[PDB]
């Protein structure tokens, strides 16, 4: 039963800001496409950096998030 585009959420959130992440927490860089996945009380939520090069894992700053509703060649 393959449907296609349906069948599980998915919120793709951007980078809207560089980070240098701390020795606990993980960094990137803006202009990085990750995959909100867990999202904590405090505000840190567990994305997943798609860098593709070398991907990687790491609570970051809801803060350094934007929703990415638009996407690329769009016309």
């Amino acid at each position: 039963g393959s449907s296609g585009s349906s069948g599980n959420l998915k919120d793709v959130y951007v980078s809207i800001a560089d980070y240098e992440g701390d020795e606990e927490t993980a960094g990137f860089q803006e202009g990085v496409s990750m995959e909100v996945l867990e999202r904590n009380p405090n505000g840190w939520w567990y994305c997943q950096i798609l860098d593709g090069v070398k991907p990687f894992k790491g609570w970051v700053p809801s803060n350094y998030l934007e929703k990415k509703n638009s996407g690329p060649s769009s016309g």
